[PDB]
This record gives C-alpha cells, sequence and structure tokens, in this order.
C-alpha cells in the first residue's frame, strides 16, 4: 500500500538496534498551529566505543531510553530516533563494545517548546557511560533536495516499473518543523489528487514553474508517481551537513485509487 | 549519445537560448595540478523585465557576448552558461521581453586567476540595458546530491527505461574545480567501465560503504545507467543557494559498450 514509506534501517551483525519515530503521522496542522516561534530542529549523531566497561547492551538501550528517547514524548515531539548497540559475540557474557544514537526532532508546540528548554538545562550534555556526552545540537537549516519520478508500474506489488520522467529541485527551510508544515503537508493534500487544477498547480509550485504544463500528458500515460525528499541539513560548522540514514519516500499507486487507473 | 549530457529544463515557449560549456571535457588532473591558488567558483544569476525597450533579441544576446561570454575562454576556464531571451510573440517585430543569465565557472591557472581579476575590475556591474547589472558572485561552497539510476532500456534511441534501483548520496565541496578534480574524473575512470574491481569500488566510494555489494546482482541484471551529480551552490548569504538549469548527468549504455550487452 501507497503513502510515506520508511527505507529500511542499516543492518549489521551482532548489534541491537531500537528505532522510535512518529514521523509517519500526518503533520496536523490545528496543532502546529500553537508554536507561533521558529525553533531550530534538534539534532543528535553520538557515538562512543564501550570496550571493558562490563556492560550489558540493555543496560545501554535502557540508560539511554531513560535519558532521551522516553523524554520526548510523540505528543509534543515529531521525532525520528535510531538507538544502536554493539556486543562482542565471543565474550562469555557478550558484554556491550559500542553504542550510538541518530535522531532529529522538533516541539510541535510552543508548550513543547517549553518543555524542550528545560529538558536541555537538565539533559544537554549528559554524560553517557563515562564516555561521551548526550549532545544536542540546533540545526542551521535544511535543504530538501526532492526527486520526482513518473512512469508505468506493470505490478503494484514490485518495484521495477517503466520511468517515463524525472525532475528534481531544492528548497532551503528554516527547520524540519516547516518542511512538515509546508512541504509534507502540501504533498498529502495535492501530490495524492486526480484533481487537474490540485496536482498540477502542485508540481508548478515544487517542480518547476510550468512542470504542470508538462505534466498533463505524462500524468495521463502514468500509473504510478514517487517524490524522494531527501533531507540534507546545514549545521553551524562550515561544510558541515547531516543526512540521517532514517529517509522516507512518497508512492503513488494512481492504477489502485484512481478509477482511471492513472494519474490523470 | 553516450556521456555527458546536458538537460536543460524544457524550453519555455517563444524563448531564444543560447548555451556555452567546456563541462563536457574529460578533466585532465595533470593540468588541474598546475593551479595553485584556490579559486571560488563564479556565479551568474542575472535576470531583468526588458518590455517596452524596442530591443531585438538578437540586440539582447550579442550584448551579452561582449561583456561576458567571450571575455571567458575555455582555455582558462570550465564554464557552463546559458542565456535566455524572451520575446512577444505577437508584437509584429517580436521585441524582446525579458532575458536571463546563467552561469558558474572556474578559473583553470594562476593566470586565469589574475586574468578574472582584471575582467571582474572592468565588467563586474555593467549595466545591461539600463535595467540591470552584471554581477559575478562567488559561491560559498557546493553541495552535490548525487543520484544514481540502475535498470534495463530495451530501445537505446529513446528515454523510457525499466528502473530496478535508485540511491542518492550527498557531498559537500568547496568548488565546482574541486568537483571536476575528485568527482567527474573518478566518474570517467570508473563508472565506465565493466570492471568489478573497477565499478563496485566506486560505488563504495560514492553510493554507500557497501554498495558494490548490492549493486554486484543489479549490475549484472541491468544494461543501463546514470548518474545525477545535482549541484547545489551555497553562497555567502544564509538560506541562500543557487541550483542553475545547467544541469547534465551522465548515462552509461552498458548495452552498448560491453560484450556482455549489460553492464557486468
Amino acid at each position: 500500500t501507497d503513502g510515506l514509506i520508511f527505507s529500511p534501517l542499516p543492518q549489521n551483525k551482532n548489534t541491537v538496534v531500537r528505532h522510535y519515530s512518529n514521523e509517519q503521522e500526518m503533520p496536523n496542522l490545528s496543532q502546529m498551529a500553537q508554536r507561533t516561534i521558529d525553533f531550530p530542529t534538534q539534532i543528535v549523531r553520538v557515538s562512543g566505543n564501550l570496550t571493558g566497561l562490563e556492560l550489558s547492551c540493555d543496560d545501554v538501550e535502557n540508560e539511554i531510553d531513560q535519558v532521551f528517547s522516553k523524554k520526548i514524548s510523540p505528543n509534543l515531539f515529531t521525532y525520528n530516533t535510531y538507538v544502536s548497540c554493539g556486543y562482542d559475540v565471543n565474550d562469555p557474557e557478550q558484554h556491550a563494545i559500542n553504542f550510538s544514537i541518530q535522531s532529529y526532532f522538533d516541539p510541535l508546540t510552543d508548550n513543547a517548546v517549553d518543555y524542550l528548554k528545560s529538558y536541555l538545562k537538565e539533559y544537554n550534555g549528559y554524560n553517557l557511560f563515562n564516555t561521551t556526552t548526550l549532545q544536542i545540537e540546533n540545526a542551521k537549516g535544511i535543504i530538501v533536495s526532492m526527486n520526482l519520478n513518473a512512469g508505468l508500474k506493470s505490478n503494484p506489488d514490485k518495484t521495477p516499473f517503466t520511468l517515463y520522467r524525472q525532475d528534481r529541485n531544492n528548497f532551503y527551510f528554516k527547520s524540519n518543523f516547516d518542511v512538515r508544515k509546508e512541504l509534507i503537508s502540501d504533498i498529502y493534500q495535492r501530490f495524492y489528487s486526480n484533481d487537474p487544477d490540485m496536482i498540477l498547480p502542485f508540481f508548478d509550485k515544487w517542480i518547476f514553474s510550468y512542470a504542470g504544463s508538462v505534466y498533463y500528458s505524462i500524468l495521463m500515460a502514468s500509473n504510478y508517481l514517487e517524490l524522494q525528499p531527501e533531507r540534507i541539513f546545514v549545521m553551524e560548522n562550515e561544510g558541515d551537513i547531516f543526512v540521517s540514514d532514517l529517509r522516507y519516500y512518497f508512492a503513488n499507486l494512481c492504477m489502485k485509487r484512481n478509477p482511471n487507473k492513472h494519474c490523470l
């Protein structure tokens, strides 16, 4: 089935992984309107060597959940968090030997912002296992480099399809919150629509200014579309970018939603 | 057909376009190494409304060639330039109504740097048609968001093909000069090869750390590849990016290169 599709997470031998996210949830504009200030997206990209510290992966994954993942509620934040812990498969105790935290998250309301500010006073810079510190950074901004695929898919349950056209466009936003408020919500409203005056103006805004004229014929010939909004976070240091491994794309299965069996 | 392929957006109605570039030339590392001064990529993104000035599109294109395109020689610069002129299709003289210049270029030698400084002295801020000014800007740096397509094209004379896999990876470079020295030259040496010990380590370096193992099966099943290195120029102001329509991609026509009729 179609809509948001999360990309598969990184696989590693002898590693326990926990993944926490509510990014699959459609943005709620009535909730997001309760935030009146711009606030930077939070970035965690932390790792450390645990060899010899006599920790179990359970000790590690649960110390991280008490000081981070459980402090970030799905009803105050949109988040996508990835916690990894490596262990030594030959050690009789199979003690942990490393860990990493990867996360980005946004407060959704002014109350969440207030809670967030007090969370950072208490836990930003927290000492993790006397090896590294929980560092929650401000993203300076985010560049979306978005790919659009249009074409004809013979079997909707398998991945190959015939590619008709491909386009790219790039946008700067202040935070992932804004990306969800402006781009993601528009995707749900107008990318999944067979109303010409919804989807073709959608292409004009996000693909290029007359993509609607180009795509009318293509949309009529096609039955399958994809939007890959790659999120390139820009950090304060020059040349420092962050692209999380937690990726998603939008699949539009026109052959199953429209009577036409096509995208227009 | 094979190699670097320029891909400008579909041409807008009633517009004349002149395109100038020597980006198609393979980089020669022994020549690029002779330049000792880093110089930032030069950026032109200039436009203006000409309605009513009684200029011919020829007047416009020839004035821009005299003050810009002919001052940027291919043996001192790699450049990619797009000069467009909109005209009034119903005016009996079809007078020009707007124009734009899109360009990036890099000096290739220390002498070119000196000559470039001479040109900016003389021509930066030049008055174009009493409407706008010729401005050459320094890019702060460049984010390459590179796409790889792999699949099967039955008819090499046409655009459709069956898409097997898609991947993106993102890198920061200080300049387009560095992009040609590090990325583009690697493309010519190893992307266009059916040697597993050439192409797959190329994939490990530029796609993701183990892409060679994933794509080994895929490359044998495929006969067609494309590399779309989108160049997102980072300008000096915060949130200011420039992505030209001066796009190119690399097509790998395995069904025509290889005895296998396939990419491996």
